[PDB]
């Protein structure tokens, strides 16, 4: 068993991870559960231990993108998840409410709070086989939207109690951030569907004007796009993220350290290099220090800017290379939410791409 | 040769920066009635080689309204939490103004212990033999920090608004404490509009309009005297919007120690008590307090983790130093379900609709941010 499929998947926002779903005592897996998607790899060791091999084939996009008719793919590890143990000592009804609000992971480990600096390390192994036109994020620092923060059809942004949000959810169903009239699904004969428990299968009817906070660009992403390796930092100071504000820097086009800005957002390419110059068939180790932008919540102001530092190290052609590729740069990075940020690595295939992706990741540490 | 030096400068900590000339010993501002006798630097009652602070509320010195109908209360206190001009240096131009309207100025200042963060405190009190046994006063308290854009509509919806949305509301609603009223302009006795120093209308509360905003509530921790008892009292409120009508408050007199009086959302615990007559008089009593705050789930309104209270008491009587572990590391509910945390005050807060005179000294404050 040179490669061992790891097919267990956790909906980290809406479910606790079972102990049997946890990988190496510190990870859970998200995205498509194909056997090939994620495998423990004993043929590509790092620091004397198995690495994780991630693979998305052409047909492996399972998710919908923002664009019309666009798709995306995901096979990732999350360092943030909650377990049964995390709910001990909370009210009995806490887990159920957490499922509905999608706040389960709020109760788990691996969250860097708002405003708290943290250092991170991880290593990546890019096969020579990897296509230069891949469109994939291989490591990202993800935010945690405020789950009872809503916008009414009339345009008022407000945060509700959990109980009030549960009331709203009786007649509104949210698809991502977008509210729709809640209805029950019919079969192809026009007869109501019942689920495994005998309940109606709820479905999104017409859009009803409601919004809830959901999604948004990741504060920090390492990836490849358009024949470029890139590191991109995003900031969003708006209390309720506006998903229609598509402030996103292009690795291809946007010059290094020249932020693309809207009223509320900023998107900075902190570093880039041609794909051809990225070392292949060797472990590349990144050491990342992050000082998050701080925000004023309902005031929507940036209190203090952030900072990013990145060192890159690898051994290639009988030479060890160490490059200070992000040299302690003042940068806007984070999201205006209550909760902070969590680390993921693997494959997140974006930009409406089905170009195959396969590489390995290992050696993660945060402190 | 100084004896007593009046400190009459007062700061509206929630709605104003403290001027440099209002700051006492580089670390305090004063709140409450500004009578000369209310607060004085006292060179006749030294503590650790330094002047203490003498606080005094006479019978006529209640200047505040209590919750109860026709009830009054009094205040002369120091706050360790306040904002200064320096705190707003380099901020957006309109930041201070919005902070004044929302009553969030002190959010930008020093002396805040964040939600969930443990902290140690120390202070000393000197109770004269003259102090009447039926005083009703809090001499040290740990105060919370309400969410200032958290409102309730006339229809009963609890919601937190953006600052901009709250500013819009504030155009036509004026809040008196937590209670919203139609905003109107005040007239003189002839029925002619008053103009302020800059020629603007003087705003006034008209009829109640159904709106509420978060304000007030019991202090998370209070040291005081009531009904002939010295007491330490811990309060917890897990409701997202504090309900002021929920009068969950323990009395030292009859409530047994460490047995909370509870509502659905609140708890009030007498952590310790002793008869007034047994409290040492005419000497400095030093308290060392360690606090672990209860943590709360914000809009979920649950208690995440309980808190803890430890209190040591030390003084010298006629013959020996006495040290008593009066609150021995007690698991306890203590805090408030708000975004912001807690700040220290000491002095006189005369509660329970009392006008019994109060005079004592306080000194020797330290918080070790640990
Ligand atoms: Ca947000
Ligand atoms: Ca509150």
């Amino acid at each position: 068993e040179t490669l061992v499929p790891l097919t267990k998947r956790v909906n980290v926002q809406a479910d606790t991870a079972r102990l049997d779903q946890i990988i190496d005592g510190c990870w859970v897996a998200v995205g498509t559960n194909k056997k090939h998607a994620i495998q423990r790899d004993f043929t590509r060791l790092f620091a004397g231990k198995p690495s994780y091999r991630f693979e998305l084939r052409k047909e492996d996009n399972t998710l919908e993108g923002y664009g019309k008719g666009e798709t995306k793919g995901r096979a990732e590890f999350s360092y943030c998840y909650a377990t049964s143990a995390d709910f001990k000592g909370l009210p009995a009804d806490a887990y159920r409410k957490a499922q509905i609000t999608k706040t389960v992971y709020h109760h788990g480990k691996g969250i860097c709070p708002q405003g708290v600096s943290r250092d991170y390390e991880f290593s990546v192994y890019i096969p020579s086989a990897l296509d230069s036109n891949v469109s994939t994020i291989f490591a990202q620092w993800h935010g945690m939207p405020d789950r009872t923060l809503v916008q009414t059809p009339e345009g008022e942004v407000k945060k509700l109690t959990v109980d009030e949000f549960l009331e709203l959810d009786k007649t509104t169903i949210f698809k991502k951030n977008t509210g729709h009239e809640k209805v029950a699904k019919l079969d192809k004969q026009g007869n109501p569907l019942k689920d495994k428990k005998g309940n109606p299968v709820y479905k999104a009817g017409k859009k009803n004007g409601w919004l809830v906070e959901q999604g948004g660009y990741p504060p920090l992403a390492f990836g490849f796009s358009g024949g470029w390796f890139y590191i991109k930092a995003n900031s969003d100071r708006r209390w309720l993220t506006d998903k229609t504000d598509r402030c996103n820097a292009s690795p291809e086009k946007t010059p290094v350290m020249k932020p693309v800005t809207s009223k509320y957002k900023s998107s900075t390419i902190a570093y880039k290099m041609p794909f051809a110059d990225f070392p292949k068939d060797c472990w590349v180790t990144f050491r990342v220090h992050i000082d998050w932008t701080t925000y004023g919540k309902e005031a929507e102001n940036i209190v203090k800017p952030g900072k990013l530092d990145v060192q890159m190290e690898y051994t290639d052609k009988k030479k060890t290379v160490k490059e200070h590729i992000v040299n302690n740069e003042v940068i806007q990075i984070g999201r205006n939410d209550d909760d902070g940020y969590y680390f993921k690595f693997g494959i997140y295939r974006v930009g409406n791409s089905t170009v195959p992706v396969c590489y390995n990741l290992a050696g993660y540490k945060e402190e």
